């Protein structure tokens, strides 16, 4: 059974997009959208057969081209494309990147619209998938550590990446680094701990990134440090650390859950294409019973093809075993329209926090 | 010639205990008094010892026994201000190295504030994590720019619930000053100490969610938070984040201290304590310096000397606090960790379990 799939934007995500479809059987590309053709060519190449391409998405939309869409074009331009896939005649799936919008106002008006779309809305936030966070989730749910008190995720990365018009240098355009890079972990947040914030805490700071790339003599306004703390309703708690200036770490996510009866532990690798050549590490899961004490490790391998698929430790590639599935009507939407308006809506909180130095209240 | 110090301890419980077996380390470090309100405390504390020494049931007997150069206290925490008042009030400006917290109360901060500043001899207060050796690694790779601009300190400690003491002194936030006060002092000490800066502000997500639930104390419950996270803003805007579990003692390394720079990263991982670990999985504390150009992060054990991991429960820590201390009786150096840093530690504390209760940031001054 055959996907014919449209991608609305073209450049770095939709090539990871790309490589991962072309590992799922009956995935083909049959339209691409960008306003930059420079992005058609190399996506183009990176698929590697004959594709229509159309400067404009809602040229696409009315192509008769497509079964389902794809949109990876910048976090600002997501809602405004999902009101022309709303409104179309027809009414196709959509996986959309993360973050699903970037304003408040966004997110309300989004939160009407989508409640009124007839056809699956997935988005794209692919953490979970990742197989060694999958473990750490299981075992959570499965009772393995006890009652659950504790979250804590560590990202220690790279700066930001240069992109097509520069758009993720300014939070007019992302809507800030806590929503633009930290959505995919509040979401976590919520699936890990089966609850919902009550409330938002953020210390972070504009440091140290992007101090001499100038546009019109200004500088990128864009947090690269930060220190959350989110507080749910049952009592649980959760931490995120963020660093974009921690490159240097062999281990660029690490993820720790404590429970009453145990704690267990991952660490991610640097992707293969940001680090040394030949230093190549598994991701490590540790199990650490309180009673009796004797923590148990293992590597958890991912298929090579993959892993080389994508930057994102395989989970780009279950990600589209899922949405396959929805849009054949075989499956449910495991990331809903509604888990992106709180994921961006805690990131939202976790911003003004930081500007007004008080915790921020969710309802 | 070893210069003999003539040694008071006032209280005399398990960590005075762990001060004994440290003194015992080094020549010219002799006990000559012990105090304690309980006599099953002086037998240990004497056998520990290993030698004879005068006891005395009250610490003001020892204080004009003539017997002492120099003062240990080891009593409960809410103890440590009024022992501390029968010495600034006595005649013989004597030092004293007091047990951390320094104090449990603002009111107690306030009082000793001013009483210290008219002691005319050293007070140090034991805040002794600094010299755990990786973690003196750590503070001279910051403190010597090898990390570029220092923005962020992530200080995270997962171990056993407090341990059952005399009288059941440490179950109650009245008698410790909460568990971030009695037992995270240590970490809000480091973190002045690390980014060398005040802080400004302070928030508490924690709760009182697992521990000490089965023990009851004239039919009350301890009322001590067992796990938190506490956000700590800083004058220059760096930053520092504590995460605490007091029910994670399935975590191999107990302690994770984490600095981020512009230039590098460093990290140390402490291992349990071999009294409270697997017997023969015993591993050394890891230093790992990661520079973010070039990539190639670079990893070592961090070896502490046999004996000295042997005579205490913080990694060789106890030992080199006592060496400073000798110093400063002897007036051969300063008091490293002061009153101020004990009173700024306790207040930070004091902060953060009011952050939890009130779930508000509290600004400090
Ligand atoms: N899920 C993940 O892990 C992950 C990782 C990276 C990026 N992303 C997301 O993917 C999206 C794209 O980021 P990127 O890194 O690929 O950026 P990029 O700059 O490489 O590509 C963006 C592309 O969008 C095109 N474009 C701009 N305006 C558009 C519009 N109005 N309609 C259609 N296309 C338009 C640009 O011409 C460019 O080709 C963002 O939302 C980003 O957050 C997700
Ligand atoms: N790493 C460290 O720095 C560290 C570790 C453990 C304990 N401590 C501190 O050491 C102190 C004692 O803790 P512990 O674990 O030894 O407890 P413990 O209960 O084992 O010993 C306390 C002793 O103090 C005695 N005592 C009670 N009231 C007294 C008083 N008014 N004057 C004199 N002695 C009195 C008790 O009888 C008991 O023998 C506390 O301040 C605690 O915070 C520090």
């Amino acid at each position: 059974r055959t996907i014919r799939y449209g991608l609305i934007g073209a450049g770095h995500m939709a090539r990871e997009h790309v490589r991962n479809l072309a590992l799922i059987p009956g995935s083909l590309i049959t339209a691409v959208s960008d306003p930059q053709p420079s992005s058609l060519e190399e996506t183009v190449a990176e698929i590697g057969y004959e594709v229509t391409t159309f400067p404009d998405h809602r040229e696409l939309l009315v192509s008769g081209l497509v079964d389902a869409l794809v949109i990876a074009s910048p976090n600002d331009t997501h809602l405004d494309i999902l009101k022309d896939i709303f409104s179309n005649q027809m009414k196709l799936p959509v996986l959309v990147e993360k973050p699903v919008c970037t304003t408040a106002a966004q997110a309300d008006e989004l939160e009407s619209l989508a409640a009124g779309y007839s056809a699956p809305v997935w988005v794209a936030m692919e953490y979970r998938y990742m197989p060694p966070v999958q473990e750490l989730i299981q075992a959570a749910h499965g009772g393995k550590l006890g009652n659950v008190f504790m979250l804590s995720i560590v990202e220690h990365r790279f700066p930001f990446l240069h992109k097509v018009d520069a758009w993720n240098r300014f939070n007019e355009r992302t809507g800030g680094t806590l929503v633009e890079k930290c959505c995919h972990f509040f979401d976590l947040m919520r699936l890990i701990l089966q609850d919902e914030p009550t409330r938002i805490y953020a210390s972070g700071g504009h440091d140290v990134n992007h101090m001499d790339e100038l546009y019109e003599g200004r500088v990128s306004d864009m947090i690269d440090n930060a220190y959350v703390v989110v507080d749910f309703k049952s009592g649980r708690r959760a931490m995120l650390e963020l660093s974009m200036f921690a490159e240097g770490s062999k281990f660029q996510e690490r993820i720790s859950i404590v429970g009453d009866a145990a704690k267990i532990e991952c660490l991610i690798p640097v992707a293969a294409s940001h680090w040394i050549e030949g230093d190549e590490s598994e991701a490590v899961v540790e199990f650490s019973p309180r009673s009796p004490l004797g923590p148990e490790t293992h590597e958890v391998p991912v298929d090579e093809a993959v892993l080389a698929a994508g930057a994102h430790h395989g989970s780009t590639y279950y990600e589209h075993l899922g949405y396959r599935k929805a849009i054949l009507g075989e499956g449910p939407v495991e990331v809903t329209v509604a888990d992106g308006l709180q994921s961006v809506r805690m990131g939202l909180a976790a911003e003004r926090s930081i500007i007004e130095g008080r915790p921020v209240e969710l309802l």
